[PDB]
């Protein structure tokens, strides 16, 4: 049963012209991630897990990252930093040819109770 | 309708060398976005809203960034983070050229009133 | 008006070193005169309003962190900073694209006390 | 001493981030501190403990437990950053392999 | 006087972060008494003691010990950043040539 602990959101890139986030990624410790989105989790690609472990493969119900930030507020969570990344792979063996896609993320914390 | 939030401001990438903003993009809850720019947001990408759900397809009508930085000062947000983000898409169907976008964003907060 | 937010950068592109070629300055117009004075340049924006906003104003040296110590003077903070590149096409008809990055420090001052 | 700066990272079932090794750099008497026996000195070992290291990595393979170390031990994530890198193929070719590296800095001040 | 900016970083190129100089800039009697000794001026010589540079670098290696040498002097990371650069390589060709820069900002307020 801790409280304190870090939790990233964040989501891969690739009318129109707009942010366009497919799917709200969740990352840290279990019991941290339950308590701040509830029902609104979606454990699926990581089943039955304990709650003390840590993950990277949550996601959420919902797609604006804004609620997200939110309800992490809502808990005392503090956004310290965040960041956006780049990854190429090739599309086929015989080829230089690449996919490049994009990954941004949020960085969480909560301080120890009172 | 909370006073506490998020709201995200943004724009595309790209008289030369000058940082060249096209539109300002407004992310957030609906109610909080409409509290701090009034009559300078358009709403007209995503009218008919409920003031308690979230958008991300709001835009300010004038063009200065720092503008709108001031506007969320004086309602008493601060700015805790930004980044910039990369995204590329395949032109045609059958050919690997692609189109690059880039996309830059600062993320406002403001604590719940006392 | 004495609070608000100033962005300085410049734009990418004797060999290792970071080469800056001019600094940009956006932000207020009179928040602007306030901090760096006659070392500012308005030739590509004369003739505006102090309550007005500019994006086109640069100044007369290169070095950043001069201009980051005028702006701690006047009560400024750093408060974040992003690069960020965009490509265009060298012509109509070709894929072949030019690159330029852009590298900004955001800096604020809070109301008078 | 206490006091002083820890940086880890990374370099980058398919939409998630894929994080193969966590790695560590600072001073090794601060990294022993906050990580103990889940630290692996093997590709820089018998180093001084106030000499620095860039060749640590961690035994286990998710960030925020990493992050969560740190904050035990009284440290703040203070910056993080990602930079990318392109180097040729082979001697006569154009072609180059792009490879990504994510940064977290953390700091710990001094005792009272 | 004695508060100021100073900015650290590093160009962009095993399975490690490979940093080959760490350069330094700001004002110069900042940077002396920081790094003191550590400080290479060979690329930057007979300046004024309260002018800026660009051009000054460490003899070390290792990012965290410069790191640590600044918060020891009241120095705190405020910023850090990561850019990419291309120049084409000869006059009649489109390939070309990429770098990454990346740096750290630090600032120390005035004394008291």
């Amino acid at each position: 049963d801790r409280k304190w602990g870090f939790i990233t959101v964040g989501y891969r890139g690739s009318d129109a012209k707009f942010r366009r986030v497919p799917r709200i990624l969740v990352c840290g410790r279990i019991s941290l991630a339950k308590e701040v989105f509830g029902e609104t989790l979606n454990e699926s690609r990581d089943p039955d897990r304990a709650p003390e472990r840590y993950t990277s493969r949550f996601y959420l119900k919902f797609k604006h990252l804004e609620r997200a930030f939110d309800m992490l507020s809502e808990c005392g969570f503090h956004m310290v930093a965040c960041n956006s990344s780049v990854t190429a792979s090739f599309i086929n063996q015989y080829t230089d040819d690449k996919i490049w896609s994009s990954y941004t993320e949020y960085v969480f914390y909560r301080e120890p109770s009172r």
